[PDB]
């Protein structure tokens, strides 16, 4: 129902959100988990990973496995690995130690948790998309600005003359003769022309749009230049292995195709 | 959630970090170790190698194998090879001699360590990436600067005239006639035009981006010009051989694919 | 962690070292020796050859085979071949005669040594790399200088006008009309434009980079124009033959692939 005027006013800030909500979603569903307990929502895991970079996996006695969010600690190991994970959720404030490698059978109080990383550098994925979206929107705006410039390549300066008379000849102009300004109506001694031309480049500002889209796909992992999703895949597999070690759960991870 | 204005302000310093954290991670996981003891974290080894260039491998009595960092010595061999390795970690300050070749059975007190090199020149890998990242970011900024220049190819100088009247004709301009400035409203005797054109080259500043990315891949070893990862592979294999010689451990190294 | 500003200041002197330490290493490991005694380090041999051009091979009674460095003599043979080899190492100053061809069984006191050449002209390999590195770095700097020139193709001279007003119209410029400078605010009688254009050639300053890299590979032996590593291979084989003649050791040499 929205009228065209309601959109022409806000143009850059709509393309941006449109592409932002699209790329975020297209990322949230890049990985497919299996063998998980029916209590944890995978969508929550993926969202938290992509937004923040990490998420904890610590079983609770009453509630259950309770895939949970929170912060990391400053008390670390010799190998630059944290020790305990405090939650940041408003209702829950539980804390728990973490588990990285096995230490015989007498490892700990069996109350530890496991953490998952979006990538070895704890870098969220939104920092790339929030940029490529901006680029694509700026491009879609530049394209309009450059296409709307092919209506006004020239201007005519008619100082003393009037507009209605000058404009009606162009209205009753058929084509059997050129345009002619004659009569005492007109002055024809001050008229001039000016070249306001603007080159056409929107044919090339599209290929750039596509290049940017393909670069976003690449640096996202989903397919000049190659892309390796191992950055996001390997830590997940490693944490899955740690989980299957601590417990008896057989978890796996991979793309959707 | 970030608004476009929050990003347009900081542009070069975000692309830089984005590509930096990406290349660093993509390198940290180039090599896959096997047969190692469950006490040493390979990620720590690779990080320390790429950041500094070397890392020691000396077994401790109490803790274990304790893959450890530190400095090198000035007391060297006739073959320009150090003798002992002092640690730089804050909590640990242990020192230990090194082992390069075998000397019968009566070699030493069996308390020596082994060192691993990122490459024969002790050159860290970050020096290449910290440069290619800068190049790529500067390119992504230049591309924006050159695409945003196709909106302002010309300017109109209307000294005595006013802006609202001049700008409303362009608003109620349909297309059945050219643009016409006429009436006592306007002066039409001082208007002029200026060509502020800017060539379009962003179609070529992309191929350069891709060339730089491929060069970074090449000089990294992961695939005009060829790339040899033997620079980073051979010293690792050699140190692995030394380890399997000193001890009975069967270690190996290779890429992930 | 290094910030972009920490690198933009020092640019030429970082690329240089980066490529220098890379080419040196890539050369140190071009040849693979076999059948050697476990006392001599091949890496030392190759380093000394490439750096200086030659290295001696003289067995010692106490220490062992003791692959050693040093200088050459002025007392030469009729065939322009030296006689004795004095060492330059700080701790060792031993001297020993050399062995070039056999003279029956009663050749000498069996205390002679053998020398190895990097090439018939005693030319070290660093003289080529220290040049190609400089060329490549200068190129990587020129490319930046030429890409950063596409932001400032034109300049506008607004003498009497102010900057904020002139710059805000470009900020609230949408695209439905050209740019217009009108009002008593502006003068519009002194504004001018100047063309500061700079051609784009970085698309060709890359192919030159690649040509230089391939030339370095060629003149290094590791693969328009061909390259013969026999320059570095033949004297090594010849010295190996001399060694297998003087002693009973079966040594060999070749590339790594």
């Amino acid at each position: 129902y929205k009228t065209i005027g309601e959109i022409q006013r806000r143009r850059g800030n709509l393309w941006f959100r449109t592409y932002q909500r699209y790329l975020f979603s297209l990322a949230y569903q890049m990985f497919e988990w299996q063998g998980l307990p029916k209590t944890v929502d995978p969508i929550f895991l993926e969202k938290q990973l992509h937004q923040r970079g990490f998420v904890a996996f610590y079983k609770d006695e009453m509630y259950g496995y309770l895939g949970v969010q929170g912060t990391l600690s400053g008390q670390i190991n010799l190998y630059n690995q944290p020790n305990f994970y405090t939650a940041s959720a408003p209702t829950y404030q539980k804390s728990f130690p973490l588990y990285w490698y096995d230490m015989g059978e007498d490892l700990n109080e069996k109350g530890q948790g496991i953490v998952i990383y979006n990538n070895l550098e704890r870098m969220p994925t939104l920092d790339i998309l929030n940029l490529y979206a901006m680029n694509l929107a700026e491009l879609k705006e530049t394209i309009y600005v450059n296409q709307n410039a092919q209506k006004t390549p020239v201007i005519i300066k008619a100082g003393d003359n009037d507009l209605f008379s000058m404009k009606q000849v162009y209205n009753k102009y058929e084509g059997n003769e050129p345009v002619i300004f004659a009569g005492k109506k007109f002055n024809t001694d001050d008229i001039e022309v000016l070249k306001t031309d603007a080159p056409y480049v929107a044919d090339k500002l599209t290929m750039l749009f596509k290049d940017q889209w393909n670069e976003a796909m690449t640096f996202l992992g989903l397919s000049q230049i190659q892309g390796s999703a191992n950055i996001y895949l390997a830590p997940r597999q490693e944490a899955c292995r740690l989980i299957n070690e601590y417990y008896g759960l057989n978890v796996s991870v991979k793309l959707r195709k």
